[PDB]
Protein backbone atom coordinates (compact mmCIF):
# COMPACT_ATOMS: atom_id res chain seq x y z
CA UNK A 1 0.00 0.00 0.00
CA UNK A 2 2.77 2.67 0.54
CA UNK A 3 3.93 2.16 -2.91
CA UNK A 4 0.37 6.47 -0.55
CA UNK A 5 3.98 7.36 -2.22
CA UNK A 6 1.86 7.54 -5.55
CA UNK A 7 -0.79 9.06 -4.06
CA UNK A 8 1.46 11.95 -2.94
CA UNK A 9 3.04 12.30 -5.88
CA UNK A 10 8.75 22.37 -10.79
CA UNK A 11 8.30 20.36 -7.91
CA UNK A 12 11.12 18.21 -9.07
CA UNK A 13 13.19 20.97 -9.78
CA UNK A 14 12.70 22.53 -6.13
CA UNK A 15 13.06 18.73 -4.72
CA UNK A 16 16.61 18.58 -6.49
CA UNK A 17 17.39 21.99 -5.87
CA UNK A 18 17.08 21.21 -2.20
CA UNK A 19 19.15 17.89 -2.45
CA UNK A 20 21.98 19.86 -4.11
CA UNK A 21 21.70 22.36 -1.11
CA UNK A 22 21.21 20.10 1.33
CA UNK A 23 24.29 18.02 0.41
CA UNK A 24 26.34 21.17 -0.22
CA UNK A 25 25.76 22.02 3.14
CA UNK A 26 26.41 18.82 4.68
CA UNK A 27 30.06 18.80 2.60
CA UNK A 28 30.98 22.21 4.00
CA UNK A 29 29.70 20.94 7.65
CA UNK A 30 29.40 17.55 7.84
CA UNK A 31 32.76 14.77 8.77
CA UNK A 32 33.60 14.50 4.64
CA UNK A 33 37.26 15.28 3.37
CA UNK A 34 39.15 13.82 0.68
CA UNK A 35 42.37 13.29 1.57
CA UNK A 36 43.57 10.04 0.00
CA UNK A 37 42.46 11.13 -3.10
CA UNK A 38 44.36 14.19 -3.13
CA UNK A 39 47.64 12.47 -2.09
CA UNK A 40 50.38 12.91 -4.69
CA UNK A 41 51.00 9.53 -5.37
CA UNK A 42 46.77 8.64 -5.87
CA UNK A 43 46.10 11.68 -8.47
CA UNK A 44 46.77 10.22 -11.63
CA UNK A 45 44.21 7.40 -10.26
CA UNK A 46 41.48 9.95 -11.00
CA UNK A 47 39.98 10.00 -14.16
CA UNK A 48 38.40 13.53 -13.21
CA UNK A 49 40.01 16.65 -10.91
CA UNK A 50 36.63 17.44 -9.61
CA UNK A 51 35.51 13.35 -7.99
CA UNK A 52 37.10 12.45 -5.22
CA UNK A 53 35.75 9.71 -3.38
CA UNK A 54 34.96 10.79 0.37
CA UNK A 55 37.50 8.89 3.12
CA UNK A 56 34.52 8.21 5.14
CA UNK A 57 32.97 5.34 3.01
CA UNK A 58 36.22 4.72 0.69
CA UNK A 59 37.01 1.25 -0.68
CA UNK A 60 40.59 0.26 1.06
CA UNK A 61 42.18 -2.06 -0.99
CA UNK A 62 44.30 -4.52 0.76
CA UNK A 63 45.02 -7.61 -2.27
CA UNK A 64 48.48 -7.78 -2.75
CA UNK A 65 49.23 -5.39 0.04
CA UNK A 66 52.56 -7.63 0.50
CA UNK A 67 53.30 -7.38 -2.73
CA UNK A 68 53.78 -3.44 -2.50
CA UNK A 69 50.09 -2.20 -3.70
CA UNK A 70 48.78 0.47 -2.70
CA UNK A 71 45.11 0.71 -0.98
CA UNK A 72 43.69 3.72 -3.07
CA UNK A 73 40.74 3.34 -5.62
CA UNK A 74 38.25 5.97 -6.82
CA UNK A 75 35.34 4.16 -4.99
CA UNK A 76 32.79 4.43 -2.17
CA UNK A 77 31.06 1.59 -0.12
CA UNK A 78 26.88 2.64 -0.18
CA UNK A 79 24.66 0.81 2.35
CA UNK A 80 21.84 -1.30 1.52
CA UNK A 81 18.20 -1.41 2.70
CA UNK A 82 19.66 -3.76 5.73
CA UNK A 83 22.68 -1.14 6.73
CA UNK A 84 25.00 -3.68 5.07
CA UNK A 85 27.52 -2.56 2.51
CA UNK A 86 25.01 -3.60 -0.62
CA UNK A 87 26.72 -1.46 -3.11
CA UNK A 88 30.69 -0.36 -4.62
CA UNK A 89 30.44 3.07 -6.37
CA UNK A 90 33.42 3.13 -8.31
CA UNK A 91 34.41 4.86 -11.67
CA UNK A 92 35.29 3.49 -15.02
CA UNK A 93 38.94 2.38 -14.77
CA UNK A 94 42.02 3.90 -16.13
CA UNK A 95 44.31 2.34 -18.42
CA UNK A 96 46.90 2.08 -15.16
CA UNK A 97 43.79 1.59 -13.06
CA UNK A 98 42.37 -1.65 -14.33
CA UNK A 99 44.35 -3.97 -12.27
CA UNK A 100 43.26 -2.02 -9.04
CA UNK A 101 39.68 -2.61 -10.52
CA UNK A 102 40.00 -6.29 -10.78
CA UNK A 103 41.47 -6.01 -7.19
CA UNK A 104 38.45 -4.25 -5.92
CA UNK A 105 36.19 -7.36 -7.48
CA UNK A 106 38.15 -10.16 -6.35
CA UNK A 107 38.37 -8.92 -2.55
CA UNK A 108 35.38 -7.90 -2.23
CA UNK A 109 33.70 -11.23 -4.50
CA UNK A 110 31.32 -9.40 -6.35
CA UNK A 111 29.59 -11.64 -8.85
CA UNK A 112 27.81 -8.96 -10.80
CA UNK A 113 28.92 -5.74 -12.32
CA UNK A 114 26.37 -2.89 -13.55
CA UNK A 115 28.42 -0.54 -16.10
CA UNK A 116 26.56 2.62 -17.25
CA UNK A 117 28.52 3.88 -19.46
CA UNK A 118 30.50 2.88 -22.98
CA UNK A 119 34.23 2.78 -23.65
CA UNK A 120 33.84 6.13 -25.74
CA UNK A 121 31.22 8.43 -25.82
CA UNK A 122 30.19 10.93 -28.07
CA UNK A 123 34.54 11.08 -29.14
CA UNK A 124 35.34 11.24 -25.46
CA UNK A 125 37.29 8.01 -24.01
CA UNK A 126 34.90 7.34 -20.68
CA UNK A 127 36.23 3.95 -19.63
CA UNK A 128 38.65 0.79 -20.35
CA UNK A 129 37.56 -2.34 -21.60
CA UNK A 130 38.39 -4.39 -18.76
CA UNK A 131 36.68 -7.65 -19.95
CA UNK A 132 38.05 -10.07 -22.35
CA UNK A 133 36.56 -10.41 -26.11
CA UNK A 134 36.12 -13.54 -27.87
CA UNK A 135 39.08 -15.56 -28.15
CA UNK A 136 40.75 -13.43 -26.72
CA UNK A 137 41.49 -13.19 -23.02
CA UNK A 138 42.66 -10.44 -21.34
CA UNK A 139 45.26 -10.42 -18.81
CA UNK A 140 45.97 -7.39 -16.52
CA UNK A 141 48.69 -7.90 -14.20
CA UNK A 142 48.24 -11.40 -12.08
CA UNK A 143 44.32 -11.24 -13.39
CA UNK A 144 43.59 -13.41 -16.42
CA UNK A 145 40.10 -12.24 -17.53
CA UNK A 146 38.20 -14.77 -20.63
CA UNK A 147 34.96 -14.35 -22.18
CA UNK A 148 32.71 -17.24 -21.85
CA UNK A 149 29.44 -15.85 -23.61
CA UNK A 150 28.14 -12.48 -24.64
CA UNK A 151 23.72 -12.29 -24.85
CA UNK A 152 21.85 -9.27 -25.65
CA UNK A 153 19.06 -9.17 -22.97
CA UNK A 154 16.99 -6.34 -24.82
CA UNK A 155 18.30 -3.80 -27.32
CA UNK A 156 19.97 -1.41 -24.44
CA UNK A 157 21.57 -3.75 -22.13
CA UNK A 158 24.43 -6.48 -22.78
CA UNK A 159 25.17 -9.48 -20.31
CA UNK A 160 29.37 -10.77 -20.37
CA UNK A 161 29.38 -13.60 -18.56
CA UNK A 162 33.35 -13.45 -17.40
CA UNK A 163 35.56 -16.30 -16.18
CA UNK A 164 38.36 -14.19 -13.75
CA UNK A 165 41.45 -16.12 -12.93
CA UNK A 166 43.86 -14.92 -10.21
CA UNK A 167 46.37 -17.05 -8.26
CA UNK A 168 45.28 -20.55 -9.38
CA UNK A 169 41.03 -20.12 -9.02
CA UNK A 170 38.79 -19.03 -11.04
CA UNK A 171 35.33 -17.21 -10.80
CA UNK A 172 32.71 -16.66 -12.50
CA UNK A 173 32.26 -12.64 -12.92
CA UNK A 174 28.84 -11.41 -14.73
CA UNK A 175 28.79 -8.11 -16.40
CA UNK A 176 25.96 -5.81 -17.50
CA UNK A 177 26.52 -3.35 -19.90
CA UNK A 178 24.27 -0.11 -20.66
CA UNK A 179 24.80 0.67 -24.41
CA UNK A 180 22.50 3.51 -24.97
CA UNK A 181 22.99 6.16 -22.06
CA UNK A 182 22.81 9.38 -24.60
CA UNK A 183 25.54 12.06 -23.90
CA UNK A 184 22.83 14.61 -23.13
CA UNK A 185 19.75 13.83 -21.27
CA UNK A 186 18.78 9.76 -19.65
CA UNK A 187 17.05 7.23 -22.12
CA UNK A 188 13.77 7.14 -23.56
CA UNK A 189 11.90 4.95 -20.59
CA UNK A 190 13.40 3.19 -17.50
CA UNK A 191 11.88 -0.18 -19.07
CA UNK A 192 15.24 -1.28 -19.96
CA UNK A 193 17.33 0.11 -16.99
CA UNK A 194 14.87 -2.13 -14.90
CA UNK A 195 15.56 -5.22 -17.11
CA UNK A 196 19.10 -4.26 -16.07
CA UNK A 197 18.65 -4.53 -12.33
CA UNK A 198 16.04 -7.14 -12.17
CA UNK A 199 18.90 -9.55 -13.85
CA UNK A 200 21.45 -8.53 -11.99
CA UNK A 201 19.76 -9.34 -8.92
CA UNK A 202 18.97 -12.89 -10.13
CA UNK A 203 22.50 -13.46 -11.24
CA UNK A 204 23.38 -11.89 -7.67
CA UNK A 205 21.50 -14.24 -5.26
CA UNK A 206 21.36 -14.63 -1.67
CA UNK A 207 24.44 -13.40 0.32
CA UNK A 208 25.83 -10.55 1.44
CA UNK A 209 28.90 -9.75 -1.71
CA UNK A 210 28.66 -5.86 -2.50
CA UNK A 211 27.26 -5.23 -6.28
CA UNK A 212 30.25 -3.52 -8.28
CA UNK A 213 28.24 -0.33 -10.03
CA UNK A 214 30.19 2.18 -12.32
CA UNK A 215 29.84 4.66 -15.05
CA UNK A 216 32.63 7.13 -16.41
CA UNK A 217 32.96 9.25 -13.19
CA UNK A 218 31.06 6.92 -10.68
CA UNK A 219 28.65 9.62 -9.83
CA UNK A 220 25.25 10.57 -11.69
CA UNK A 221 24.61 7.17 -13.69
CA UNK A 222 25.86 5.39 -10.88
CA UNK A 223 24.02 6.97 -8.54
CA UNK A 224 20.33 6.45 -10.68
CA UNK A 225 21.42 2.85 -10.43
CA UNK A 226 21.79 2.21 -7.08
CA UNK A 227 18.97 4.02 -5.69
CA UNK A 228 17.18 1.91 -7.98
CA UNK A 229 17.79 -1.38 -6.63
CA UNK A 230 17.56 0.09 -3.04
CA UNK A 231 13.97 0.95 -3.48
CA UNK A 232 13.25 -2.50 -5.58
CA UNK A 233 14.57 -3.92 -2.00
CA UNK A 234 12.58 -1.72 -0.30
CA UNK A 235 9.32 -2.66 -2.64
CA UNK A 236 9.97 -6.70 -2.67
CA UNK A 237 11.03 -6.84 0.78
CA UNK A 238 7.72 -5.09 1.48
CA UNK A 239 9.34 -2.46 3.85
CA UNK A 240 8.28 0.61 1.91
CA UNK A 241 7.02 2.97 4.70
CA UNK A 242 3.93 5.06 3.98
CA UNK A 243 6.43 8.25 4.70
CA UNK A 244 8.56 6.84 2.46
CA UNK A 245 10.94 9.60 0.90
CA UNK A 246 13.15 9.17 -2.61
CA UNK A 247 14.26 12.63 -1.39
CA UNK A 248 15.50 11.04 1.52
CA UNK A 249 17.04 8.10 0.01
CA UNK A 250 19.31 10.22 -2.64
CA UNK A 251 20.21 12.87 0.11
CA UNK A 252 22.03 9.80 2.13
CA UNK A 253 23.57 8.39 -1.03
CA UNK A 254 25.06 11.64 -1.65
CA UNK A 255 26.74 11.19 1.66
CA UNK A 256 28.12 8.31 0.84
CA UNK A 257 29.32 8.60 -3.09
CA UNK A 258 30.06 12.08 -4.39
CA UNK A 259 27.39 13.45 -7.04
CA UNK A 260 25.05 10.51 -6.51
CA UNK A 261 22.31 11.08 -8.83
CA UNK A 262 24.19 14.06 -10.20
CA UNK A 263 21.47 16.37 -12.55
CA UNK A 264 17.78 17.11 -12.02
CA UNK A 265 17.06 15.29 -15.31
CA UNK A 266 18.25 12.10 -13.57
CA UNK A 267 15.94 12.59 -10.47
CA UNK A 268 12.90 13.37 -12.51
CA UNK A 269 13.87 9.82 -14.17
CA UNK A 270 14.32 8.06 -11.35
CA UNK A 271 11.15 9.32 -9.91
CA UNK A 272 9.95 7.79 -13.88
CA UNK A 273 11.17 4.58 -13.00
CA UNK A 274 9.79 4.75 -9.18
CA UNK A 275 6.71 5.48 -10.13
CA UNK A 276 6.67 2.43 -12.73
CA UNK A 277 7.73 0.02 -9.76
CA UNK A 278 5.41 1.10 -7.75
CA UNK A 279 2.71 0.88 -10.55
Amino acid sequence: DSASFLERLAVLAGEFSDIQACSAAWKADGVCSTVAGSRPENVRKNRYKDVLPYDQTRVILSLLQEEGHSDYINGNFIRGVDGSLAYIATQGPLPHTLLDFWRLVWEFGVKVILMACREIENGRKRCERYWAQEQEPLQTGLFCITLIKEKWLNEDIMLRTLKVTFQKESRSVYQLQYMSWPDRGVPSSPDHMLAMVEEARRLQGSGPEPLCVHCSAGCGRTGVLCTVDYVRQLLLTQMIPPDFSLFDVVLKMRKQRPAAVQTEEQYRFLYHTVAQMFC
